[PDB]
């Protein structure tokens, strides 16, 4: 199953920037939402689920097709919370009716991530929206109740490494998590992307506790919170010795992170060797916006 990227039609770099300062002049008035951590975080889950249901085997599930957009998947328990995400991106997608859902998804990410003062994220176009019958079913998506065999089994189907796994898990540092949506509650609450889940995992003094949900999580004397599988980064020699790099050294972090979400977000895409290069937009504030 082959996707290949096709450029909107007649469309440039300019164009895919008009959009990210549109998600980014949003991401900005729309600062009340959860409790004004704002819309960031929920915009790189939503970027990462989107992409998170490829399979490397049969190249299903991916980015490419929009395929959120339809019940199935906007539906997986999953997914639950990322509906904000999705209305959030709703006057842009009526605004811009020619950018490709796929392409939306992921663009709001890359925004996101680089809006909140983390790494550039050079970023292509060209996903092209796939009809509902091309839609995965839900369960592609990880659970948090696992260990570190676990986390590492599951991104082998995404084309991960240890370091890719580590690095793209540093996104933990965003957001929270939200008793309703999956069973879990608290984080750090941040909406400034940095190194701090490694440091907050190798400094914090972790206590294994029972939420209201009757679930196990690991909570922090200081008020984080860790999922199992979070913590199982520390647990397991080989991610400790990734965790601990991290945590000595932002600059390696914020490149590592690039690489890897940038490849998540274009798992199973085909780029024509004529396609342009990959854009690396400016923020609002590079752009005196
Ligand atoms: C083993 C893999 C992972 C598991 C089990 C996992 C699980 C979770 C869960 C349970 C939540 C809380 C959702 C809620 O209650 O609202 C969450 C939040 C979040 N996750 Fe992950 N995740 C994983 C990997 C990733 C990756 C790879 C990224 C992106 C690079 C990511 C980005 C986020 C973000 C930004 C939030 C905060 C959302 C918010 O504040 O609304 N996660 N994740
Ligand atoms: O209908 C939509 C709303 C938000 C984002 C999208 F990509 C859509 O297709
Ligand atoms: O463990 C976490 C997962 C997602 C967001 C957070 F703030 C967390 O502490």
């Amino acid at each position: 199953l082959v996707h290949v990227a096709s450029v909107e039609k007649g469309r440039s770099y300019e164009d895919f920037q008009k959009v990210y300062n549109a998600i980014a002049l949003k991401l900005r008035e729309d600062d009340e939402y959860d409790n004004y951590i704002g819309y960031g975080p929920v915009l790189v889950r939503l970027a990462w689920h989107i992409s998170g249901t490829w399979d490397k085997h049969d190249n299903t599930g991916g980015s490419y097709g929009g395929t959120y957009r339809f019940k199935k998947e906007f539906n997986d328990p999953s997914n639950a919370g990322l509906q904000n995400g999705f209305k959030f991106l709703e006057p842009i997608h009526k605004e811009f009716p020619w950018i490709s859902s796929g392409d939306l998804f992921s663009l709001g990410g890359v925004t996101a991530v680089q809006e909140m003062q983390g790494p550039k994220i050079p970023w292509r176009c060209g996903r092209v929206d796939t009809p509902e019958d091309t839609t995965p079913d839900n369960g592609r998506l990880p659970d948090a109740d696992k260990d570190a065999g676990y986390v590492r089994t599951f991104f082998q189907r995404l084309n991960m490494n240890d370091r890719e796994v580590v690095a793209l898990m540093g996104a933990h540092a965003l957001g929270k998590t939200h008793l309703k949506n999956s069973g879990y509650e608290g984080g750090g609450a941040n909406n400034v992307f940095t190194n701090e889940f490694y440091l907050n995992l190798l400094n914090e003094d972790w206590k294994l506790e029972k939420n209201d949900a009757n679930n196990e999580q690991w909570d922090s004397k200081s008020g984080y919170m860790m999922l199992p599988t979070d913590y199982s980064l520390i647990q397991d020699p080989k991610y400790l010795s990734i965790v601990k790099e991290y945590a000595n050294d932002q600059d390696k972090f914020f490149k590592d992170f690039s690489k890897a979400f940038e490849k998540l977000l274009e798992n199973g895409i085909t780029f024509p060797k004529d396609a342009p290069s990959p854009f690396i937009f400016k923020t609002l504030e590079e752009q005196g916006l």
